[PDB]
């Protein structure tokens, strides 16, 4: 058995949906990310109120790809005044640090049966950018991602 993820009691988990495969590559290379203004505010509030008592996990998926591509942990608050245009499109203001934990394609078929009670019971695979995942469902997703081969 594997009862690791079943044990954590503090932590918050968010879906990250990227349109760009380049930006995923850049995120892995430099351990940084940026969301929309509204998404940045959501992640920043979750990070800051966590006050180091537990992780903020980011579950990454490219829009339309049919799979998740990996897992990262938030590693700083959001810096809103940084160099513009560093991503594939010039639509982003700011930067926060991440640490990629897992880089692996996990098909949506492995995850579509986990549904989010806070998003109308929709499959976790039908989420939008910075959709938050309830911790009990997040533990289930993390275990499937870790166990996929
Ligand atoms: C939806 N989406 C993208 O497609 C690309 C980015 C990059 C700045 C990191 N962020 C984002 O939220
Ligand atoms: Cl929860």
């Amino acid at each position: 058995e594997n009862l690791y993820f079943q044990h954590m009691k503090h932590g918050r988990v968010f879906i990250i949906k990227s349109y760009s495969e380049d930006d995923i590559h850049r995120s892995i290379k430099y351990n940084i990310w940026c969301s929309t203004e509204h998404g940045n505010k959501r992640l920043d509030a979750a990070y800051r109120s966590m006050n180091g008592k537990g992780p903020v996990y980011l579950l990454f998926s490219v829009n339309g790809s049919g799979h998740f591509c990996g897992v990262a942990e938030m590693k700083s608050a959001v810096d809103y005044n940084t160099c513009a245009g560093v991503w594939s499109q010039d639509k982003w203001k700011g930067r926060f640090d991440v640490r990629w934990i897992f880089v692996k394609d996990v098909p949506n078929s492995q995850l579509r049966h986990i549904r989010l009670e806070n998003n109308e019971n929709k499959p976790v695979t039908n989420s939008r950018d910075t959709q938050e995942v309830p911790l009990e469902k997040a533990k289930q997703v993390l275990k499937i991602i870790a166990s996929y081969k």
